[PDB]
């Protein structure tokens, strides 16, 4: 019993997280195999952040222009190229904790574990969601660059976020692994700012077959409603519109609790209609909706 | 910017897990050194002593991975077992073990199998449970803090209790709270929120730039415990006005300023209004917690 907002062990990432320094500039970098990835803004100077030339910054950098320090190693830069908004230096020593690992790209919606580091340094872990808006609600401060997002589902490390910028709001932006920004953001010193955010509506009804499960029902009622007229009336909540792939996704959980997914949603219409009225669900007196269909199956069965 | 409840890296921890079998019963334990630890349970009105010496060595089948670790020795320290197993553990981390208070904050590493499965931050309530997450499995999971790079052991979970919430032990096996590690009628006693805790992240919403509830009154020490005795708030005392002076000294408003602002929370509610995208006071950051994620402290 019990429902927590959980992260995966870091343990491996941690054994990957290294410091690297470009002139005055340092921040994180993760050491996979012989190769360090990490923002490739470490190139520039505050100045150069409103119009940056990459290309042109990069050229003029020599391997020996790049700090790496491993723990209390400095690993030797044996060359350097840059994908996107990921700048990758080729190292002398292959990271022999270096774990089972896949980058992947992920969705609005999805969650992972973030390591927060500085300087190097993991000094923390959470869990958290790619927003619809493609921010990230994030607690980083000055030199948290660099600090990686993952899932360990299995033995397999599955890096899909890497810290670039804080936005005007206090929320936060970054990449793939691939140097890929998720939303329409740059690493760029500019008049851009995050999109006005959705509840993650499949998230939201997971949580509440999560409050099923573990034994609470009051917010249950008799009614059904159709697939259109659930999302006419969640849009007016600013909820993001739910599709029949989200449907089809709450499918195993419906028939664990014996709910309809759309019996599910008339509840959901129910309670963005008339608040909790003193009461909460799972601990909480807000509709939850930074867990997956995936993370609730994970956690309330094994 | 942001504030989560954040756990400490687990990677020192991870590499101490281990399974641990005997009969029909599989838990966790803790490989430090040469010494396994975990719940005496693993050997089931159980009358400990008599179940333990009819047991012998090799009836206790530790895993570390894909290897298996052979008990040389076996003795009970109040409601844990220790194992002494051949192998010391390469892994052992620089640790001590600790017994916190209530109102302290933790990190708990999930395990099922030996093997790490999650990773959550949560409070030892004034009640002595913590509202954790365990399924069956899950005993012999630990909590610990990092201090610098050495770990610091606090707990170790035994049980559910019928409410859904959890006891558990500190690492030298006495039980925090009334508990006892049996099959009987135990219930948690009604619980109070850690006043302390809730103080600490009301600075943590004037930090991160949520000011709304903020007025201009004050209180005395007296007056806020007289408001706080009737919420089922814990009586905030000295030391934790004492506790929350670098605090107040960074945001410019006194412990018995937020205090006052507290007060007005209780008596009005958040009228639709939230603080750190919180509807509810959440009591488990304490104010060390506060200075820490604000500060960016590494391990
Ligand atoms: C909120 C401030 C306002 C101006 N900057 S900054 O610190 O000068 N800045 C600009 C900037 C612009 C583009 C890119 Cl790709 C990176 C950055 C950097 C950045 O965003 N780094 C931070 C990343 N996460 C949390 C941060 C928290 C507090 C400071 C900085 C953070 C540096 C952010
Ligand atoms: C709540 C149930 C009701 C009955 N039991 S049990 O599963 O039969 N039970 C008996 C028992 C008695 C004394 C001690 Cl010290 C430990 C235990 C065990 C226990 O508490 N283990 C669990 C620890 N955390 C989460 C658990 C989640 C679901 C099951 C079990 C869990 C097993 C607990
Ligand atoms: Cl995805």
């Amino acid at each position: 019993s019990g429902f927590r907002k959980m992260a995966f062990p870091s343990g491996k990432v941690e054994g990957c997280m290294v410091q690297v320094t470009c002139g005055t500039t340092t921040l994180n970098g993760l050491w996979l195999d012989d190769v360090v990835y990490c923002p490739r803004h470490v190139i520039c100077t505050s100045e150069d952040m409103l119009n940056p030339n990459y290309e042109d910054l990069l050229i003029r950098k020599s391997n020996h222009n790049f700090l790496v320090q491993a723990g209390n190693v400095q690993l030797r830069v044996i060359g350097h190229s840059m994908q996107n908004c990921v700048l990758k230096l080729k190292v002398d020593t292959a990271n022999p904790k270096t774990p089972k690992y896949k980058f992947v790209r992920i969705q609005p919606g999805q969650t992972f574990s973030v390591l927060a580091c500085y300087n190097g340094s993991p000094s923390g872990v959470y869990q958290c969601a790619m927003r619809p808006n493609f921010t990230i609600k994030g607690s980083f401060l000055n030199g948290s660059c660099g600090s990686v997002g993952f899932n360990i589902d299995y033995d397999c490390v599955s890096f899909c976020y890497m810290h670039h910028m804080e936005l005007p709001t206090g929320v936060h932006a970054g990449t793939d692994l691939e140097g890929n920004f998720y939303g329409p953001f740059v690493d760029r010193q500019t008049a851009q700012a995050a999109g006005t955010d959705t509840t993650i509506t499949v998230n939201v009804l997971a949580w509440l077959y999560a409050a099923v499960i573990n034994g609470d029902r009051w917010f249950l009622n008799r009614f059904t409603t159709t697939l259109n007229d659930f999302n006419l009336v969640a849009m007016k909540y600013n909820y993001e519109p739910l599709t029949q792939d989200h449907v089809d996704i709450l499918g195993p959980l419906s028939a664990q609790t014996g709910i309809a997914v759309l019996d599910m949603c008339a509840s959901l219409k129910e309670l963005l209609q008339n608040g909790m009225n003193g009461r909460t669900i799972l601990g909480s007196a807000l509709l939850e909706d930074e867990f997956t269909p995936f993370d609730v199956v994970r956690q309330c069965s094994g």
